[PDB]
This record gives structure tokens, sequence and C-alpha cells, in this order.
């Protein structure tokens, strides 16, 4: 399998203009007639070269001629001798039912429904797939009455009738010109609620959301949500759509979460279904985001379009910011900021000192699925956010209004976007680019100086970023530094110098500088980085009492959470040491009199406070270390939890009981309190055992919500309580016919600190919500086990590899993309010591083996065994 590379990128020798689709549609055989309108822009001699897989051509016409001068060869029918014009007619033949990748048309239960992104097109048809390539699409569907009622694809109904023989068919079409990773059909059975929403300009679009028939009682939260978005996007953007429907199908077999197919977006039921007994808040939040993400692409990647893949982040960096954006503006923008940020440090930053480091911009890939990457996305978000931070929000709408004005309606590159953002602003981010091209993360190292004599503070900061696995070249990035400095009092000390305000977001852009503040009166106590202003290493030497400082001072709450978390880190590397040693958890009184503060604080906003009393996750902790240690991290995240139980008890029941409410509602306020309530659950059922199962028991007795129900289930299973079997074997028996609820069981099942977890892993293969055929359950079983319990995953005597080996010797057969997700965790033998090193290596070393590895795992493998 080889690779491309972004350099190598040309413009196509051929151009499709116009395509016209026909799909007798069934299970076993679909027969695809395929009618595209083609202009040459290349050399006179230049053949036509058609990307396709796994499709069994019938037949291949010029203008009704049947065609003589074409071949065959590995992926491509390669077509010669063709005028400047013409018309193509292939018809070949596909098999929905053989298609267990999820990868083109494929049977999803009874349904057909596709997934075209990135090259999936292909596996439908022979075409130019290639997203520089935009075509009108009309698409044909014929079908049995009975079991496909429903014929779905892009765009508005033109067509409609009936034959012989029970089956029917309807057109649609599209009038814009669209990728065909962008394409989209679906046929089958449904529910569908139906809604409008009146755009601001008077345009009433009809909303409609098709799902499995009897889960109708779970749509509404999706449709609200969706008319969230598009007022979301009038209001901040100035966006509207731009059809008269909107269709979103929701099915059960899907690789990824969703998938923003112009006017038909097909979504993982995952993130559509939702009540108040099956969904948390947080799956309500997710649905949220997803919704909105899917519907802010419209503008963000389907009016503009990339010009090829190594441009993805051009979609998907400005979509994730959008959807940040929205959650936060709906929501607390404390919140989402503090779980973006949580997400970047603990899992994007691993990714960048893997093997499989890339930039934004991607320079090479192999496989294009395995690129839909933390990197891409969060990473890539904060790019947007950092342009942002610079230009401001006038000015970078601004940008955004250029970049729609010069781009709509085609395919366009990362760097046509940062030109609309500098060419409307005049900033010059010439420097700035660098982010798009270098992989991994700066380390931004700061000391600070105070002169009473001058009344000077002076900052030093330096920045390098280490080699990486595909990059040894690094240079210095445009970092957007942002600072405050605080008083005696805890107020804002004015930045300035030589008589003038200067811009406390301070332009980081040499190895080394040196910033100076005049009338510093006070010798401050700094807040750095405020708001994650660039994504990097913060390597500064904070006294404790400067971090409790600003855990009591800071005006916002995101630098009040992130103090606690530099608080902590210092006691988490200790205790990491210690452990290592035999000895036990040390902890000074005083960082525990930091978060009683904080319980006791009553002008706290309840979401930060809840944040704060969140520990970081083992993948947050495991960030702190060069060589990580999964089973001393776990351990001394149970000790901290354990320590903090027994000093807080009071304090944690007191709030506990305080932010009671009788009443669930899905709303910021509420869900704040219960954040809380449940952050202190969970201390609490790590503190004297019979109260805690007493507690814990109730609390999932009593639940009037899945969020109440499923934080003490997981309170119980974290804690090993007595009560845990009991409650375990309840929410089976009462859940096991509903697959997205037994999903979060497994995963309790999954990162069980229990001894016997693996074994209990294993059994739960043959178990009756369990099935290999659905990525959903695989993520929540076997993802959950490998990439979320760390401490059995990476157990010394190495069984865990051996599992993992085991079941991506099935998966990379079945499900290549499920594969790659899913081995991701042996990827990252780097960063453990050389016995287990050695066992993973091992372990790549056979899946390197296997007959028919997918390309997907061998990119990711042979770059982990470099
Ligand atoms: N394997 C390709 C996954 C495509 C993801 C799609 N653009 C949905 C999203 O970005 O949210
Ligand atoms: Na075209
Ligand atoms: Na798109
Ligand atoms: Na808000
Ligand atoms: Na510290
Ligand atoms: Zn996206």
């Amino acid at each position: 399998p080889q690779a491309k590379y972004r350099h190598d990128y040309r413009a196509p020798d051929y151009q499709i203009t116009d395509i016209d689709l026909t799909f007798d549609l069934d299970a076993q055989k679909t027969v695809v007639t395929a009618v595209s309108q083609a202009v040459r822009h290349g050399a006179s001699d230049a053949p036509l070269r058609l990307n396709g897989e796994d499709l069994k051509l019938v037949s291949v016409h010029i203008n009704d001629e049947p065609w003589t001068a074409w071949k065959e060869e590995e992926g491509a029918l390669v077509i010669s001798n063709l005028p400047e014009r013409f018309t193509l007619k292939i018809i070949n033949e596909i098999s929905p039912a053989a298609n267990t990748a999820l990868e083109g048309l494929y049977q999803s239960g009874d349904a057909l429904c596709t997934q075209c992104e990135a090259e999936g097109f292909r596996h439908i048809t022979y075409y130019l797939d290639r997203p520089d390539v935009l075509a009108r699409f009309t698409t044909k569907i014929i079908a049995d009455k009975i079991k496909y009622p429903f014929l779905l694809s892009n765009g508005n109904r033109v067509a409609q009738g009936e034959l012989e023989n029970g089956r029917h068919w309807v057109q649609w079409q599209d009038p814009f010109p669209k990728p065909c990773y962008l394409f989209a059909l679906v046929a089958g059975d449904f529910d569908v609620l139906r809604d409008t929403f009146t755009t601001r300009s008077g345009r009433e679009v009809a909303l409609e959301l098709y799902v499995d028939r009897g889960n109708l009682d779970r749509a509404p939260w999706a449709m609200t949500s969706l008319k969230n978005s598009m007022k979301w996007d009038e209001e901040r953007f100035g966006l509207e759509y731009d059809l008269d429907i909107y269709m979103i199908v929701a099915v059960d077999f899907f690789n990824m979460g969703a998938m923003e197919n112009k006017g038909l977006n097909i979504f993982n039921s995952k993130y559509v279904l939702a009540r108040t007994d099956t969904a948390t808040d947080k799956d309500y939040l997710d649905i949220e985001r997803v919704i909105g993400h899917e519907y802010f692409h419209n503008w963000t990647g389907n009016r503009v379009t990339c010009r090829d893949w190594f441009q993805l982040s051009l979609k998907e960096g400005l979509t994730v910011f959008r959807d940040q954006e929205f959650s936060s503006d709906l929501g607390s923008r404390a919140v989402n900021r503090i779980n973006n940020v949580r997400t970047m440090r603990g899992l994007q930053f691993a990714e960048d000192a893997s093997p499989m480091a890339h930039p934004i911009r991607p320079d090479m890939v192999i496989e294009m699925n395995n690129f839909y990457t933390l990197t891409v996305y969060e990473k890539g978000a904060e790019v947007i956010r950092m342009i942002h931070t610079l230009l401001g929000e006038e000015n970078f709408q601004k940008g955004m209004q250029l970049y729609f004005e010069r781009h709509d309606g085609s395919a366009a590159t990362c760097d046509d976007f940062v030109q609309a953002m500098e060419d409307a602003s005049n900033v010059d981010l010439s420097h700035f680019r660098r982010w798009y091209s270098q992989s991994g993360t700066p380390i931004v190292t700061v000391k600070d100086d105070y002169n009473p004599e001058t009344e000077q503070y002076t900052l030093t900061i330096s920045q390098r970023t280490p080699a990486t696995p595909d990059q040894a070249e690094k240079q210095p990035l445009h970092i957007p530094f942002a600072i405050e400095l605080y008083d005696n009092e805890g107020k804002v000390i004015p930045l300035q110098k030589g008589g003038h305000p200067v811009n406390s977001v301070l332009n980081v852009t040499q190895a080394e500088q040196t910033f100076v503040f005049d009338n510093v009166y006070f010798q401050p106590v700094p807040a750095l980085l405020c708001e994650f202003s660039a994504p990097v290493k913060l390597e500064y030497k904070w006294s404790d009492q400067q971090l409790t400082f600003l855990m009591r001072h800071a005006r916002n709450d995101f630098s009040r959470w992130d103090a606690a978390q530099s608080l902590l880190a210092t006691y988490i590397k200790l205790n990491v040491a210690r452990h290592q040693q035999g000895q036990p958890l040390s902890l000074p009184v005083h960082v525990a009199d930091a978060f009683r503060a904080v319980l006791l604080d009553e002008k706290i906003d309840p979401a930060l406070a809840a944040e704060i009393l969140t520990l970081p996750s083992v993948n947050e902790m495991a960030e702190l270390f060069d060589i990580i240690d999964p089973i001393a991290i776990a351990e001394v995240r149970e000790a901290l939890t354990r320590t903090l139980a027994t000093e807080l008890a009071d304090e944690l029941l007191a709030i506990y009981n305080a932010n009671y409410q009788s009443e669930y509602r899905v709303e910021h306020e509420d869900i704040a309190k219960r954040t809380l309530r449940n952050a202190c659950l969970r201390f609490l059922a790590f503190g004297e055992t019979h109260l805690a199962d007493v507690l814990v028991s109730k609390q999932f007795h009593e639940a009037n919500n899945m969020t109440d129900a499923l934080a003490a289930l997981s309170a119980a299973v974290a804690a090993q309580l007595p009560c845990r079997d009991a409650l375990m074997q309840e929410y089976d028996d009462k859940w096991h016919q509903n697959g997205l609820v037994m999903d979060k069981w497994f995963i309790l099942q999954a990162t069980s600190p229990a001894a016997n977890v693996l074994e209990t892993v294993r059994g739960l293969l043959q178990h009756r919500s369990f099935t290999m055929s659905n990525p959903n359950r695989i993520r929540s079983l076997i993802g959950a086990f490998a990439g979320s319990n760390p401490a059995a995953f990476h157990a010394e005597d190495g069984s865990g590899y051996l599992f993992l080996v085991e079941m991506l010797t099935d998966l990379n057969s079945r499900n290549p993309q499920v594969a790659s997700r899913l081995i991701e965790p042996l990827i990252r033998l780097k960063r453990y010591d050389a016995k287990r090193q050695e066992k993973m290596r091992a372990a790549l070393e056979q899946l390197k083996g296997l007959e028919n590895l997918s390309g997907d795992l061998y990119e990711k493998i042979t770059k982990a065994l470099a």
C-alpha cells in the first residue's frame, strides 16, 4: 500500500460537471447506472483514470457508443482516446450485504445506507473520487416497496413512480455542485419526526428526522438541537440554510459519529436518540454538539469544500471551532473551554508525540481514514481559535465573509483560509502558517523578574518543539501568549509600557524574547497562557500559594480551574514516584484546604466547582511524565480520591445534599448543580464504606434520570463497593434489549479496577447485547478496555496486548476502520518501560504478519515499529 504526498497535488486531467445515477437496489446485488458529463482540462492524449474498488463492471459507453479503448487496473478504470467533452455511461454491480467495512453502500440492520467520506464513492461506481471534482447530482432509486418504503438522497424530491412487482422509485436532485464524498443514499422503513424552521429572511425549511420504528420518543431533543443550531449559525456567523429540506437519518451501524452529506446527514444513532431515562446530561450535550457540528459543515465543508484530503482540517478544525463556540454560547463557556483543554492536553498531546504524529495539514498519508484525528480536529480548532485570538471577533468575521465570498462553490486550501483572514484583517499571518506544517507540541518556558527600583516586571519566554518521528526540523511558531498580572488584593494590574497600554496577548514569535511591563506597582502573581491561548506545554515554576491565590482571585473561571490543575500536578508526580518505591500518598494539608475552600465558596459557579473536583483523568495525568507507569497512575488517582474523600467528608456530604433537585431538567443551571452533586458522590463513594454503599445504592434506586443512576453505578464499580454486583445485574436485567444504554454498562465493565477485569471482558464477548458486527458495541467493550483501562491493558503479564491482538485479527478482515481505532493504545509503546515495550512490539509484529493486512493497520504498525 502506497503513500500519497501533499506536494504531488495536481489539478485533474478531467472534470465531471453533472452526474445522473440510477440505483436498482437489492441487498445481495445492486445495479448502478452512472451517466456523467465530462470535460477534459489536460493534455489531448491523457486517458481518463477513474477510481473504483470492488465493483463488477458491466458496461462502458461514451456518447452512447460501446467503448473498446479502456482497461482495468488495480483500483481503476483507464479510458483512452476521448473527445474533449462527452457523456460517460457506466453500468456496474455492488453487494451491500457483503460490505462489513461500512464504506460505500452497505446494510445497517434492514436499511441500506451510504458512507462516502473520504473515498467510499469509488466503492459504488467508477468515478473521479476526489474532492476538487464537483458535480451536480441527480439520483434515481428503485426498490421493493415493502422492504424500502422510504428512498432518500441529497436535495429535493423531483419524481416518483410505481412499477410492476411491488417496486417503486423516487428521483432526487441537488442543485449545489458537490464532491462525491457528500453523496448519500438511504433506503428503508423508518418512523419520521417532522418539524420546520423559518430562517431569519423567511425561508421555511422542512426538517425530517428518520429513526428506527419504535424510537420516535427519543427524537425530539435532536430536532430541538437542529433548530438551535440553525438559529445560532444565523446569530453568530450570519449563515442561513440554503435548501427547503433538511433530513437526518439515525442508523445503528456506523463507523464514526455522523456525516454531513448535503441535505441528508446520516448519524450514528448514539448521537441522536435521547430520553431522560436512557441518556445522561453528557449524551444530551454530545447530541447537541454533533448535530451542530454536522449542520455547521453546510458552509464550512459543503458550500466550501477541500481541494484534496491533505486539507481536511480546513473543514474539520473550523467546524470543530464552530461546534465549540455553539456549545459555549448556549451553555457554560468555562466548562466547554476546560473540557476541550482536558482533551487537548490529555489525548491530543500524546498523539503529537506518537509515531502517528502529523501536522494539522498532513504531508503524507497512506490511508486517509487514519487522519480523522484529534490533531486534525482539536488541534485544528485550536489553530482556528489562535487566529480568532490574534484578530478579535470582528476581524475574524470579516475573514469568514471574505473566505466565503472568494471560495463559495469551490474546493479550497488551508492556505486560502489563512489568506482570507490576513486580507480581511491586515494582520500578518505568514509566520503563523507554520502551525499548518509543523507537528508536535511546543514547550514554552517562562522566567520572571520583579524590579522594585523601577516597578518593572520582566518575562523571559522561550519555545522549542522537540523532534517528532515525522519531522527532524522544527522552527519557532507564532504563539499568542495571553497573560494577566494580579496585585496584592487580587485586582488586575493594567499592562503597559513607556506610558502606553499594551495588549495582554503577547506575540511569542522567536526562540527567545523578553517583555517588560512598567508601572507594576506591586509584585504580581501572573496568570500565564490564559484560556489556553496556544496549544503548548507551559514550563513555569509556580509556588502553591501563587496557585491558590489564582484559585481564589483569577477573573476567568478557566484560570482558576487551571491553577488547581497545576497545584495537583506537583503532587501527582510526587506520588507516582512514591508509589513506585512502595510509599503511600503524601499531600500537604494546605492543598486539601484549597479544595475545601472551593466546596464552601458560595459565590463560585457550581459548574466551576464541579470541574475543580473532577480530578485529572489517567490520560491527563500521563501527560505529566516522559515514561508512563499506568498502574502507578491509576493507584495514585484512587489514593488521592480516598485522601480527599476523608479530609473533606463533611463538606462533600453537605454539598451533595444541598444540590439535590427533585425535578430533572436539561438546562444549564440544573446540569451544573447535578454535575457538582455527582462529583461529591464520587469522592463519598471512596470514603467510609458503609455510608458509601448506602448513598450510592440509594441514588441508583431513587434516581429519576439516567445521569443520577449512571453516576451511582459508575461509583459502585470504581470504588468496588458491596452493592456493585447487584446494581450491575439490575441494569443488565432492565436494559439488555437496549444497545445504546448497554454500551454504558460495557464501558463500566471494561474500565473496572477489579483484578479479574480481563476475564470479565472476554466473557462479555458472549453477552446477549454484544456483537462484533456493531462498531458501537465493539468500542464500548474492547475499545474501552484497551483505551480507557490502561492499568489492566498494560498488566505486567502482557495479557492485555494478547487480547487486543486476537480482537484485531478478527477486525482487520471485518472492519479495518474500527480496527485502526482500536490499535491506537499499542502504537504508543515508546512511552512505556522496556519490558512493556518488548511485549507491545511483539504484539505489533504478530499483527504485521496477518494475511490480508489492511492498509489502515499497516500504516500505523509500520510507523510504530520504525
Ligand atoms: N472516515 C471519515 C469520517 C468523516 C467524518 C465526517 N466529516 C463527520 C464529521 O466530521 O463530524
Ligand atoms: Na466539475
Ligand atoms: Na464537508
Ligand atoms: Na454561555
Ligand atoms: Na504545582
Ligand atoms: Zn466534521
